[PDB]
């Protein structure tokens, strides 16, 4: 069971939980971690429902190779590379990387593959992993040194088709992360210094925690514009016969997603998993003790699974006779399983069953026949309770304000900051260095700007400079 | 157009096919290729397939990492692992292998899970990519560097419920390949000299390429015994408090499946895609060189797409109908379906089949229905004529006077085999030597499948007591 708890010794919750929930286990390269049924089903859920979702748009499937050669790679990021340099003890002729992202790889077949403007869009996704040897301290989930996403990568005969693409994939994140995760997250742009330098525009979409006052990016979809376009020479003909060169948009999200989800659920038990992307959604414990009925339990308990699945509610018996019914209800519990059916010989009488739902340990004497639309009630009611109570302690957790002055004592609070911004180059990497000098007695960057602008009155001045603001900035540490 | 014979120069017919139909794009790095989404869609298909099968066995999915430590790793196979030494600019204390295999990757953590009898049985899968230096010649599915499979790794209380499992996933290759991909093949044992040399018993389905006449193994099966327990140290406490050893098993499958499938299926035009995993199962032409023919081709589409029809419409303009139809044989889509305008003016629609060319008038109503039927019938009869070839090209001979024959028909053996070891490596260099005058017979596997042995049967080699029949032949 878990004992750190959440409020205080953060880190050690975080690992405890992962740990004893079995979803992760720790392994001897630096960085990565296996990933155990338990959170890989979780990842399969989201998976499944992002990837129905792009098809939708007549964005495929494909699969590009792992490797990249020395020379077409190197075409800041540099120390991240694996190099992949000796097949047993012969030297490669030249060495291999293994990819750290797929632009090297995908856009020379993009620049062969499009023509003319019967070609366009040009609509393709990934499921794969990926290596990066990150500096920043590893994290399970959140910062990993090989990490599993998807990629996609389009091309179009327009930025406005382009941009359009874009607004959809990031509609697609905030509901991988809203509805299935209940976790919530703010759309945005990214500043100028935050922004991929490979493109036009970069959107975000953004999370928050509180435990240690951390924003965190959730995923990512950019405007390429033409840029990639223009290096790998991807061109069409129009509809007049004229050479276009495309405009591309590139678009991302990882298993760091579950990591943000087990942050925000969690508690001092350990797991909470929304309903929606939970394998188990009721776990079924027959109460077994000193043979008292034993026979008819385990009857009713196979009886209750088929007519809950009628409902398409997912059901497990735990059965297994070589644990106890408490240490059953201590291990879903750890494991985060919305809701426990428990049976023994009086529920048995009665024609009812003892539920309990995992988020707030509130129990229910429900009936046998009441049991497929009250847990469903119970299920939308777990979920939408989740996402509500995460989506309040975003907004206490963000201050509006106009200095300053103001910045490091919200940051001490763990809070970010809405601030009014001028956006010029400098401010931010001066901003960052000086948040930075006041905190080691760290650093505050841009998270985004906010699509949800509020007004911003005449003459207002940025918190920093003292110039004209232009939009609202979201600021804080983050990971 | 395709143009390369399939029977003729059948190397580039393949190229021709796997690039032509949009399948494979190539790649700098050797042994590498782009697998594009017409062949990408079929590989998530058969992937579905499985996955929900294992799924109904408890089979749970997992990821462990692509990297091993060279220590690890270590404790024939050397000279195709990929070491990797640095990041960016910064020598790594030691290298580490990307996974060629998963093995040294989850076996101690398998010993860490696994205390008592109640952890057991423990079955897992993953769905990745493997990395193999392989010193034959590479080809596009069937032999890449990299290539994408599952591995599954499961460990039992006992042996009985080991051999179980390795039959049951067997039984489900045979279904990827047979169900899905309409590809007839062999199940059988590996003999001792084939079999993985990790594990007891090594249980594989086979196929056969008669355009080449060499047999391909299809996906593999193996009971491991306690072996890799004792390795490493994979232990439980039964019932009684005893320390025992797990019985395990592990299997994988991989894309070369996809390349099975394209040889087997293809003719002189291109791909013929089975219509249980083709991306497109009926594409929509419409004859034109005004809105009636496109707005009824959408209308076809959406009344198709309700009996879970795969359907595209290829309305793209500066195209003939003539240059469609092929465009979409060379791919394989298995139904063509053509649309002009006195097809408007009758409510009809003609379709024509892939496999055969046989074509079809059908009034709009009984579309739906009717392709269903044809799709059932294309796949069916697919399977049907590829397994006739399969045991045309088997030949039962009783002695090794027939085997060079056998083998310059393109032809596989099946033979009575007296099953020493010794022997197996002899044959494997007398239809060397003889080839020369790649070349070298080996066995396939020992069919669960065997002919009647009459009594006083004699090895086809070494004149011996003659146990079981032995299939061999030349091979990828
Ligand atoms: N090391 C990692 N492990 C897990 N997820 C990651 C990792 N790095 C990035 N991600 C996620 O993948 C998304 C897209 O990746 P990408 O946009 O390439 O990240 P990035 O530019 O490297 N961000 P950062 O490393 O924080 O400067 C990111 O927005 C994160 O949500
Ligand atoms: N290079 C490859 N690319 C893709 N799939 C492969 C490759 N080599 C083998 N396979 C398939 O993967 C299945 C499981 O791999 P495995 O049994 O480990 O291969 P193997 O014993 O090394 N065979 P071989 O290389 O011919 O000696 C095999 O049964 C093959 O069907
Ligand atoms: O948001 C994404 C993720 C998916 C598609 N690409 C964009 C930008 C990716 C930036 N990025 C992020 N990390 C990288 C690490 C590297 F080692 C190298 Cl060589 C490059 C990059 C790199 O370009
Ligand atoms: O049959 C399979 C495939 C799926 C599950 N695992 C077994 C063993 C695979 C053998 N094999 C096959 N190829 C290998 C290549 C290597 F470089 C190394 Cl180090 C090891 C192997 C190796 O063990
Ligand atoms: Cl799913
Ligand atoms: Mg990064
Ligand atoms: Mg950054
Ligand atoms: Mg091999
Ligand atoms: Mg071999």
């Amino acid at each position: 069971m878990v004992t750190a708890k959440k409020d205080e010794n953060f880190s050690e919750w975080y690992t405890q939980a992962i740990v004893r929930s079995e979803m992760i286990e720790y392994y001897d390269i630096s960085g990565c971690y296996i990933m155990r049924p338990w959170a890989f089903h979780i990842w399969e859920k989201v998976q499944r429902f992002f990837d129905d979702e792009i098809k939708k748009m007549g964005v495929e499937n494909s699969y590009f190779p792992m490797f990249v050669s020395r020379h077409k790679l190197e075409k800041g990021f540099s120390p991240e590379v694996a190099w992949v340099t000796h097949y047993g003890d012969s030297p490669l002729p030249e060495k291999i990387a293994i990819r750290p992202t797929s632009e090297t790889i995908m856009y020379p077949a993009y620049a062969k593959w499009i023509r003319s403007h019967r070609d366009l869009p040009l609509k393709l996704n990934q499921w794969c992993s990926v290596v990066r040897w990150e500096f920043k301290q590893p994290t399970p989930f959140l910062r990993t040194r090989e990490f599993l996403w998807q990629e996609g990568h389009t091309a179009h005969a327009t930025e406005e088709e382009a941009w359009e693409l874009v607004l959809d994939i990031l509609e697609l994140y905030r509901r991988w992360y809203e509805e299935c995760l209940a976790v919530p997250v703010i759309k945005g742009e990214k500043s100028e210094g935050e922004k991929f330098a490979g493109g036009k525009k970069t959107t975000t979409v953004e999370a928050f925690i509180p435990e240690n006052g951390r924003g965190i990016q959730a995923a990512t979809s950019h405007l390429l514009g033409t840029n990639f376009a223009k290096m790998f020479e991807i061109e069409f003909e129009d509809e007049e016969g004229h050479k276009r060169l495309v405009h591309q948009t590139s678009w991302g999200c990882t298993t760091r997603s579950l990591g943000v989800m087990i942050m925000t659920h969690g508690d001092d038990k350990g797991l909470v998993i929304p309903p929606r992307v939970a394998s188990v959604q009721v776990v079924i414990i027959p109460i077994l003790f000193k043979d008292e009925n034993t026979g008819e339990i385990l009857g009713k308990c196979r009886e209750l699974k088929t007519m809950l699945e009628k409902a398409d509610i997912r059901v497990r018996i735990d059965d297994r006779s070589n644990y106890t019914p408490g240490w059953k209800y201590n291990h879903w519990e750890v494991k985060g399983v919305p809701l426990r059916l428990e049976l023994g010989p009086k529920d048995l009488a009665k024609g009812t069953a003892r539920v309990v739902r995992r988020d707030t340990g509130e129990a229910y004497q429900i009936s046998w026949a009441d049991l497929a639309p009250k847990l469903l009630e119970l299920m939308e009611g777990i979920q939408r309770s989740l996402f509500e109570k995460a989506k309040a302690r975003l907004h206490e957790g963000i201050e509006k304000i106009s200095t300053f002055d103001e910045v490091m004592p919200a940051l001490n609070r763990k809070h970010l900051v809405l601030a009014p911004w001028c956006e010029d180059p400098e401010s931010e990497e001066q901003i960052k260095k000086e948040t930075q000098k006041l905190s080691e007695i760290g650093a505050m960057k841009t998270l985004c700007i906010p699509f949800d602008q509020p007004p911003m009155p005449e003459g207002t001045k940025c918190f920093y400079t003292g110039k004209p603001a232009k939009r609202w900035t979201l600021w804080g540490r983050s990971y």
